């Protein structure tokens, strides 16, 4: 289950009408590494294997796909990861990013396929989404109530070999510091948003070399760094 | 200094075009309590006294405005609070104030909040949160993070600068922590331009707080306790 039907009263100057609404589900999950609870988050309860891997990578517990042995999801509120908010040491030298470059012409298809991938946003207006594009195709697309979680789910995909870092990432969320940082650390070279960057977001993209695209629309984009990757 | 000019490159199928943009400032601050750093946050660096106090309330350290003695703000990234991320004791309610909002003032409240600062229209990168009572906008705060904008409002109430006997409006979604914070300080009417989550709505139901979503000048969707709308 990802949403619940709920009644509201719409009030206007003329009067009051009852109405049916879709309301997105937000729910706490604990994240455990090798049977020890590392943390906890409010999540949209979908794609939680991916969420688990990506959250631990974001916190700095895991660095490579290869360390992950298995991940179990319990509907009681636990994701258990088995392996062999940002830390201070993450903010401060970036390894090289992938060589993917984005044909400007596929931008309309990337954005269309992303926005059309799930009906939850049109229904609930309470979820962000994040996807990866390579080879003229939307490889994966995750939503969550929190934009940082949706990105974590994208990272978890890469870490579980379900997607490649040789990709463009699009998000409906703002490209603040933590959002860019996650993408840069896993090696994604093109980071795109429907909306704005922060100054720290921008400054991380400049340090890493990453292409950062804002205000993305099907046939218009504002590139703030490395516009060479847009073909 | 709340934004910065940055060169952008606008690209269309027709061609290309340089441009200047204005980008909201996001910068880290440590919050200390009686000289121990309790935590750190990325903020918009305005109304930081309010932020320090409301951050510590939201975290469960401060319970009353009376506990607060002094707050020192160091513009190189520390707010130091002197007093005598969601907690679990907060989530699992004392009475709320008895303000009720006249429907006709809703347009005034939204217009005023939305016209209060140019940062949103400049940068598209900040959330706002305001309080309304006595036919006027008593305070309005902005931040890069919706949770922080609310923390600032909490901070004003706690600093004697605003009343909990008010309706609150935010541009952010009414997810769990947003509702929890406002209900914990006693605010009876909690409104957003946008949507609630299920846990946000659960908390409103438990506290008895009026929860209003998809708020427009002349149309609101009330999900709990519509009687407080006059």
């Amino acid at each position: 289950p990802l949403s619940i039907m709920q009644k509201s009263v719409v009030i206007r100057p003329g009067g009051r009408q009852e109405m049916d609404e879709h309301v997105a589900i937000e729910t706490p999950y604990a994240i455990a590494l090798n049977d020890r609870v590392i943390g906890s988050s409010m999540v949209l309860p979908v794609d939680l294997e991916e969420f688990g891997a990506g959250f631990l990578f974001g916190q700095g517990y895991i660095k490579k796909a290869e360390e992950i042995r298995e991940i179990l999801v319990c509907p009681q509120g636990r994701i258990s990861v088995y392996a062999d908010k940002i830390p201070k040491e993450m903010l401060e030298e970036f390894a090289p990013l992938a060589d993917y470059c984005l044909p400007f012409a596929e931008i309309k298809s990337f954005i269309r396929e992303a926005l059309h991938s799930s009906p939850l946003g049109p229904q609930t207006h309470c979820v962000h989404g994040c996807g990866l594009w390579n080879n003229g195709r939307l490889q994966v697309y995750h939503e969550d109530v929190g934009r940082h979680n949706a990105v974590d789910k994208v990272l978890g995909s890469i870490l579980l070999g379900r997607a490649s870092n040789n990709s463009a990432v699009y998000t409906t969320g703002r490209l603040t510091s933590d959002m860019v940082l996650k993408c840069a650390r896993i090696g994604i070279p093109i980071i795109m948003s429907r909306t704005s960057p922060s100054s720290l977001g921008l400054a991380l993209a400049k340090r890493s070399g990453a292409t950062l695209v804002a205000y993305s629309r099907p046939e218009r984009i504002n590139v703030f760094n490395a516009p060479e990757r847009i073909l």
